[PDB]
């Protein structure tokens, strides 16, 4: 609550006239310029004097002043210092104080409700987590347009004639200058004005500022912006302006957060089988639009006062937009809230594809995408191995669905051996002539006999196995949280993998209703074994399995109730 101020050096010769800012301790320099033994001090009834009624001239006397109420006029409040001694008659040092109030209120407590600066301890350092301090900013991503902006106010109670000899200046550091825009009740601090002179009148006067952030956190911007108020002494026309008081709030720009398959959906977008999508969406109770691809992704940015969705593209609604094969949002899945060896990741962890080691022929996601994901912190990315895939996307062999038990979810992984065992269970029963089914059909007896297909699917198993162990470690996962979806592959151009039949992990999870790509499996006794196997896997967790066909569609899911600012990266 109690902030630190300047030192006021009084002298027995002339009197001293200082200003003191309500909420700041002020130190008094009695020992300098004093003559010669002991000293008393008596002040005006609105000046609190802590010493640490008679005291000596030892230089170890911390004389500290604080003001009790803002002033009516200049030198409203007086302070007098005695410098008596044993044989010396008391010598007076005068000090005339002028109380003022200068407070920056802004939402530093992250409760939605703007609070004054003297309400935190360290107003100048932004800290994560609950019990933390630091106001939030939303990026622009594009009256009532104040809604997507932060509130910052200045409340000042000063004498009538105060700003004749003082002035207030609002200012932002030049390095943060191009990343913020501050409006007055009109742009004051901007991307080319690092400081602006407030015209404030005497007396009591609250004036309001609106702050938007102009860019997201990144390797050239850790995400902090501090706006600072400075009180300037422009009295003595000869000498320059002397600062007498500075105070500031620190904003952190809200990062972009991504949503996992396990968040409740809100809207489905799409621009034939669109009937079967509308049907799934009807059953899941969720909105759906049509405009007459997965090169975008719909996240959200969140501050106490306003949450809104934002779309990133590598026009549509979603009130906000921002703009090799591995560089696609198909190569970005987001885990559910998890805790690994005690560390909580309550907004998930972002999984993206990559090679295992860099070579000539190895691909990687562009370094500036990886660095931007990482720069948001809140969802500590996790590099995976997917370069073995023709396309390269993580979405090609993993997905998450909601479960009512264990950790509340399951990780689906594609599994060639899961499919082989099913086909072998089928052939062992005399169904090797069951034809599977991008056209040439094959009976399962041929497919299991294909020794080459066996090697591809063994190697592919080793790839997905490698990633399995990665997910286990980086997501603190127990096998009991993993469900292997039978799925075949084939190695095509440049010995990269391709989904043998429709990639069933690449599914639409709309709450508990799954739209799964129809594999066109071998029909055994009027029931496709592959569908039957996947229902058998997912229905115990109470998912509703529906098999479709095959631009695509996207999904906007409800943001986490957990507020990113309470995590501690
Ligand atoms: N200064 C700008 C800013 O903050 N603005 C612009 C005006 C509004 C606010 C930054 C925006 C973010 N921007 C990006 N940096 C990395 C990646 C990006 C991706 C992406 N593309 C593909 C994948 Cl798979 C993953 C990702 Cl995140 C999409 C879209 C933008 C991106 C860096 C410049
Ligand atoms: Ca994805």
């Amino acid at each position: 609550f109690m902030a630190q101020g300047t030192l006021i050096r009084v002298t027995p010769e002339q009197p001293t006239h200082a200003v003191c800012v309500l909420g700041t301790l002020t130190q008094l320099d009695i020992c300098s310029s004093a003559p010669e033994t002991s000293f008393s001090i008596n002040a005006s009834p609105g000046v609190v004097v802590d010493i640490a009624s008679t005291w000596p001239l030892d230089p170890g006397v911390e004389v500290t002043l604080t003001m009790k109420a803002a002033s009516g006029s200049t030198g409203d409040q007086k302070v007098q210092i005695s410098y008596y001694g044993p044989k010396t008659p008391p010598v007076k040092a005068l000090l005339y104080l002028t109380a003022v109030e200068i407070s920056l209120c802004a939402d530093i407590t992250r409760t939605g409700k703007v609070k004054p600066t003297r309400a935190v301890k360290d107003q100048r350092t932004w800290t994560w987590g609950p019990c933390g301090q630091g106001a939030i900013l939303l990026v622009n991503c594009d009256s009532e347009d104040l809604q997507d902006m932060s509130l910052m106010t200045l409340s000042t109670k000063t004498p009538k004639d105060f700003f004749t000899n003082h002035t207030l200046v609002l200012h932002v550091a030049r390095s943060e200058m191009d990343k913020v825009r501050v409006f007055q009740a009109s742009v004051v601090l901007g991307p080319k004005w690092p400081s602006h002179y407030l015209m404030v009148p005497g007396g009591k006067h609250n004036m309001d500022f609106y702050v938007e952030a102009l860019a997201f956190p990144d390797t050239d911007f850790p995400g902090l912006i501090t706006l600072t108020i400075s009180l300037l002494d422009t009295s003595n026309l000869e000498l320059p302006e002397a600062v007498v008081f500075q105070d500031s709030v620190v904003f952190r720009v809200a990062p972009w957060i991504m949503t996992p398959n396990t968040q409740p959906p809100q809207e489905v977008y799409a621009c034939d089988f669109l009937k079967s999508v509308t049907t799934l969406a009807m059953k899941a109770k969720c909105k759906l639009t049509i405009c007459p691809q997965d090169e975008m992704e719909i996240g959200y940015i969140q501050a106490p006062h306003k949450t809104l969705p934002v779309v990133f593209d590598s026009m549509g609604p979603d009130f906000g937009y921002v703009t090799s094969g591995l560089d696609s949002f198909g190569n970005l899945e987001v885990s559910p809230p998890v805790t690994v060896r005690g560390k909580e990741y309550p907004l998930g962890r972002i999984l993206f594809g990559d090679s295992c080691y860099p070579s000539n022929d190895s691909r990687q996601m562009h370094q500036a995408l990886q660095d931007f994901l990482s720069a948001q912190q809140v969802q500590a990315p996790v590099k995976l191995y997917s370069d073995w895939l023709s396309v390269g996307h993580v979405d090609e062999f993993l997905s998450f669905v909601p479960a009512p038990d264990r950790k509340g979810f399951r990780l689906l992984l594609a599994s060639p051996r899961s499919c082989y065992k099913l086909f072998q269970e089928q052939q062992n029963e005399g169904h090797g002539e069951a034809l599977l089914f991008k056209k040439k059909q094959q009976k399962i007896k041929n497919i299991l006999s294909n020794k080459t297909l066996r090697e591809h699917n063994s190697f592919v198993e080793r790839c997905i196995d490698w990633n399995r162990e990665l997910l286990k470690r980086e997501l603190g996962l127990a096998e009991s949280d993993i469900i292997d979806i039978p799925q075949l592959f084939k190695l095509k151009e440049f010995s990269k993998a391709e989904a043998f039949f429709p990639n069933m992990v690449n599914m639409l999870v709309l709450g508990k209703h799954l739209g799964i790509p129809k594999p066109f499996g071998p029909v055994i006794n009027g029931r496709c074994c592959l569908e039957e196997k996947v229902c058998s896997l997912l229905e115990p967790l109470g998912l509703q399995c529906t098999f479709i066909n095959d631009c695509g569609t996207n999904v906007r899911r409800k943001p986490f109730s957990f507020k990113w600012w309470n995590m501690v990266p």
